């Protein structure tokens, strides 16, 4: 369309932290990451601007530019709210109107087509639920990710009652993208990503138990921490290919990854927003996950 592009069936879009001064132009991120794709993070609410705004200060329209330059080659993006940090549009809205609003400010500023939801706290489900019905009535072609903490001995952990919750209320979900890091008791390698993965499965399974095998993978998505991660276990580059091979063979909905201005090497072990803590060169994981969507038709 005009001022929207399609995503691929199978696709790869990493986070980008926009609140970082390192902040690249999204055609250059293009360039260099080898994906047009990425996930924007993150929208919060602001008190200044009482409403909306990345990492809840700076203002929502900044990078509306970027993203039309981005759509110019054929790229597009999804726009996220939440992260390890509050405070969230879905903890400061009194009530479910009000919420709705706000999502829906954020879709009509940037021509929005999918959302993703990084639920790292406690929420109100049901709120949330009753907003996202408002939003996916008056804007019925944003489709929605959820994207949520996940443990291999579990699958979702908390996470998975808002999921059952959007079920049970009528609320499309678009994808289910765990964040397969930080579980301190065992590292984040991709033999722990695939069993997070697996347990997900059985989750939505449970969920939508009309879904077949083919449609509950298409659902979920996978989301790694790169090279160094908060709890000092490393998601190595050997780690991503084992995954996106992994990823290819069972035809799963998407790949994403923490994040975009991580993929540089760093002082070993060092936990950082501008490098991963290895040795890999410039953009080693992205052109790795990039291979992805490669197996699916992509190319750049
Ligand atoms: C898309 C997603 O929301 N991205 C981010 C996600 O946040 C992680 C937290 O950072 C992490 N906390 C630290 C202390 O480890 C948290 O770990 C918990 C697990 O969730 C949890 N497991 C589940 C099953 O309950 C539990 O067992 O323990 C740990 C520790 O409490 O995990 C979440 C993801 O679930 O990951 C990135 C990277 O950390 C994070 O990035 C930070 O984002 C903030 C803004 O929110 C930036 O200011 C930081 O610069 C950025 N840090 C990195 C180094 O760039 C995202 O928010
Ligand atoms: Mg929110």
């Amino acid at each position: 369309g005009p001022n929207a592009n399609p995503i691929p069936e199978h696709f790869f879009a990493p986070y980008i932290d926009m609140s970082l001064s390192v902040h690249k132009p999204l055609v250059e991120y293009a360039k260099l990451t080898g994906t047009k794709y990425f996930t924007l993070a993150f929208i919060l609410y602001s008190s200044v601007y009482n409403g909306p705004a990345w990492a809840g200060s700076i203002p929502l329209e900044k990078f509306v530019d970027e993203v039309r330059e981005l759509r110019e080659i054929g790229g597009e993006v999804i726009i996220a709210f939440g992260g390890a940090v509050g405070p969230y549009l879905c903890q400061q809205a009194s009530t479910p109107e009000q919420l709705a609003e706000w999502y829906i400010k954020v879709i009509d500023t940037y021509n929005a087509t999918y959302l993703d939801f990084a639920i790292e706290a406690g929420i109100d489900a049901d709120k949330l639920a009753d907003a996202l019905l408002i939003v996916q009535r008056e804007r019925p072609w944003v489709k929605f990710s959820f994207t949520l903490p996940s443990d291999p001995g579990i699958g979702l952990a908390g996470g998975y009652g808002i999921i059952e919750t959007m079920a049970k209320k009528g609320v499309r979900v678009d994808r289910v993208n765990p964040m397969t890091m930080d579980y301190y008791w065992t590292p984040s390698n991709a033999e722990n990503a695939i069993k997070v993965a697996e347990n997900v499965f059985r989750q939505l399974k449970q969920i939508y138990p009309e879904k077949s095998d083919e449609e509950i993978w298409k659902m979920i998505g996978l989301t790694p921490m790169i090279g160094v991660n908060d709890d000092k276990s490393v998601f190595t580059l050997e780690d991503a290919q084992q995954l996106v091979d992994w990823a290819i063979q069972h035809k799963i909905g998407s790949l994403a990854f923490w994040s975009v201005d991580r993929d540089h090497p760093g002082p070993t072990g060092e936990v950082s927003p501008l490098h991963r803590g290895t040795n890999d060169p410039d953009w080693a994981f992205s052109h790795v996950f990039v291979k992805f969507m490669e197996a699916f038709g992509y190319t750049f």
